């Protein structure tokens, strides 16, 4: 198994590592029909999404998708600094695949 | 996908943005039969609900309605200030579709 | 839908509002068969329960009961003041139907 | 329904009330197969468990057990004082049936 | 049942105890297909994972795995000291079987 996020990220196509080194600036969450997602932004101006669960996801990614949204909400509320994000760049906003934080 | 709550809100009929910029003043939660809902208020007098899950909701919203109430409760308890609410105004009190927070 | 817990509570029979305006003095949780419940008490001597899920409850009340026990646990832990309780008074200890909290 | 942890504890066979009135010293959590359990210890010497789910539990006890582990984790992390524990003494280490915490 | 994590660890083959006595240095989480896992590292250089659920895991272990990720994120967030880790050493990074924390 991978041992860092850089590594996990280079196993997939259309992705990229973003070095954040910052807390989340805004948290957006929606429960509207077909728009059940989370958007975050940074002071740098970047915007990321956790995508609405869809046909592109495998079954084992569904619980992971709710956990990610859980993680982002709590990271926002505690002002925890995020280290890196591994994101899919064929979407807009770019879509979160993985996250890392370090103390 | 949408990049902000406002853009997401304007994909729906019967919605409107309230710019709150404030901590929730009060939190109500009910488990009584047919009234399984949350009600929040602001220092302004604005009252909002998370509707009781129903016929108007599609399957993918069911987890999202539950996430939304988890969000409103921890927001209330931490005194986190809400930025904007995207709400349906064909309900009374108005019904939340999406919420955003900024630090 | 109702806009306050008092209005909400008044839609049911065998219910009354308790105005607490105080933090929970003790929290009790049980996983014992047939007594899967939470009990809370106040410095006033008042005692209240979240009842065991039973044939009195309908379908949609199942997650709400779990949410209400989660809420009482975090309210206890953060020493958050409860404003009112809407309870069913045909049970002892009286049974929580709804909770509000003001900040 | 019972009104305190002691009345509730008296309804079962093989139980006993421990009045610890102290935080949890250590928290151990396992996901190893057939040992999916929580163990806690206190300064005064005792060691208690949350049993691995099994046929001795009825169906409404499955969610209760998960809740109980949730509670012991947060209680540990916050140093919340546990007042009493209703435990079954026909297991080793003794097994949690109920806990109480007080202000 | 085992009374400590070292007694529980030694019931399993291909396991060993890591005495960390330290707070988690980095927390990594991924929702990418087939890498639905969590990775933690320590100031000492040590690196550990929560494997992706698979056929080596029995159903009772599926909930325990979600529980273990939940525990690592909140442990990370609150800077809590991890006392010991019981890990499977036939995997890289080594895989968490059990965790323990004290004061
Ligand atoms: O490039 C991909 N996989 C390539 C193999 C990587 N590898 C898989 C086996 O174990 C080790 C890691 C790969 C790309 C994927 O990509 C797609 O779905 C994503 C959401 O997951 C995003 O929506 C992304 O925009 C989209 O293009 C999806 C999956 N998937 O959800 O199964 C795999
Ligand atoms: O305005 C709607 N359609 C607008 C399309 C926006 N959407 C973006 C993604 O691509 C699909 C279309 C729209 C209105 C809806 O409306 C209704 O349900 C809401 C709760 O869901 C509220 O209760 C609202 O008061 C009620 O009128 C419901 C849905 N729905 O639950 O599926 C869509
Ligand atoms: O909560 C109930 N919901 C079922 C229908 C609810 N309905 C829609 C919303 O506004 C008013 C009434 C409901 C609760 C009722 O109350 C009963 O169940 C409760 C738990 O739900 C309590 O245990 C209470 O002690 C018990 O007497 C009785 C009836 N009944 O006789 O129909 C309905
Ligand atoms: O928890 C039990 N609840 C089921 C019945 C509850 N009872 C119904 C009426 O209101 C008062 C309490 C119950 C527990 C019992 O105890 C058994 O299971 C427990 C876990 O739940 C512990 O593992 C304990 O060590 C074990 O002996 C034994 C019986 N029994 O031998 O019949 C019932
Ligand atoms: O080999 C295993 N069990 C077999 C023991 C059966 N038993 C042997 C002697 O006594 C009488 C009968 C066995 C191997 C295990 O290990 C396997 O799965 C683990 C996760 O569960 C890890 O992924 C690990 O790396 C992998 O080897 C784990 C378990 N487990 O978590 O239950 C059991």
């Amino acid at each position: 198994a991978p041992q860092t996020i850089t590594e996990l990220c280079s196993e997939y196509r259309n992705t990229q590592i973003y070095t954040i080194n910052d807390k989340i600036l805004s948290y957006t969450e929606s429960m509207a029909g077909k728009r059940e997602m989370v958007i975050i932004t940074f002071k740098s101006g970047e915007t990321f999404q956790v995508e609405v669960p869809g046909s592109q996801h495998i079954d084992s990614q569904k619980k992971a998708i709710e956990r990610m949204k859980d993680t982002l909400r709590i990271t926002y509320l505690t002002e925890t600094k995020i280290d890196k994000l591994c994101v899919w760049n064929n979407k807009t906003p770019n879509s979160i695949a993985a996250i890392s934080m370090k103390n």
